[PDB]
């Protein structure tokens, strides 16, 4: 289970027994920066948000690249169906008054505005919840490389639809060149929390969450 690309760069599966060196990546590299997570406080993720991550590595569908033995990038995708925005909803108010709380109900708005199982005519999705890229990486394509795998294998999974929110104009512009749609825009400013405080204040250029598909 292993994919050669770039240089010493190589694509493998996160395994079921490994997901320590992956969320340490993530702690570093992609959570920093994300801009849900840059846009509320504290910086460093709840544990449910990191658990949430983690749990989709069971699928089969968490991939890594690898550079003499250290992870520079990685992707976290998991499947969701017609239930997902009842189900994303529930989860906001699990944990509603914390930072995943906050992040969760953006989430949740978007997975309501988009239901994309109803919109598509699909019984199913392959979701990426998280893609990130070493800083000294970037601007390889290793975001696209990754996302590529994860097309690969939703199509082996039978799945007939990838989606992402694209909280950062830098994935928004990748998905656009590997040829995905956009289907919904939420701008950061229109989301307010029930006491009427912005949820989200995330650094520019991040103006929105753009949620984009691809059809497989
Ligand atoms: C999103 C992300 C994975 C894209 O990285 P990538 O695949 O290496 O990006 P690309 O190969 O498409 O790079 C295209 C250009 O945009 C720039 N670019 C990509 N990400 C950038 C970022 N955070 N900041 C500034 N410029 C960025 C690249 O450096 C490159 O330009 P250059 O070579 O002239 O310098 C990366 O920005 C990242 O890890 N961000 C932090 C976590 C995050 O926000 N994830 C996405 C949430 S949807
Ligand atoms: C592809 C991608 O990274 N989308 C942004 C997801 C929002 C942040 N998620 C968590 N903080 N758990």
């Amino acid at each position: 289970m292993a994919k050669p690309i770039a240089d010493d760069i190589v694509v493998r599966q996160v395994d079921v027994g490994e997901t320590e060196q992956l969320m340490t990546f993530l702690l570093a590299h992609y959570y920093p920066e994300e801009p849900l997570t840059a846009g509320t406080h504290p910086p460093e993720p709840e544990a449910a948000d990191k658990e949430f991550l983690l749990s989709n590595v069971p699928f089969g569908t968490c991939f890594v690249a690898l550079h003499e033995g250290r992870i520079v990038a990685a992707v976290v995708a998991g499947p969701k169906d017609s239930h997902e925005p009842e189900h994303m909803a529930e989860e906001a108010r699990k944990y509603a008054g914390g930072k995943w709380g906050s992040i969760l109900h953006l989430l949740s708005a978007v997975e309501t505005a988009t239901d994309v199982c109803r919109r598509f005519s699909v019984p199913s999705c392959l979701h990426v919840h998280a893609l990130g890229v070493d800083p000294q990486l970037r601007g390889r394509n290793l975001g696209g490389r990754l996302m590529e795998t994860v097309a690969q294998r939703g199509r082996d999974l039978g799945h007939q639809l990838v989606s992402v929110d694209c909280t950062s104009v830098y994935a928004a512009r990748l998905v656009q060149r590997l040829g995905y749609q956009l289907i919904n825009t939420l701008r950061y400013v229109d989301h307010l929390d029930a006491s009427g405080q912005q949820v989200i204040r995330p650094p520019p250029p991040h103006e929105s969450v753009q949620t984009f598909v691809l059809h497989l």
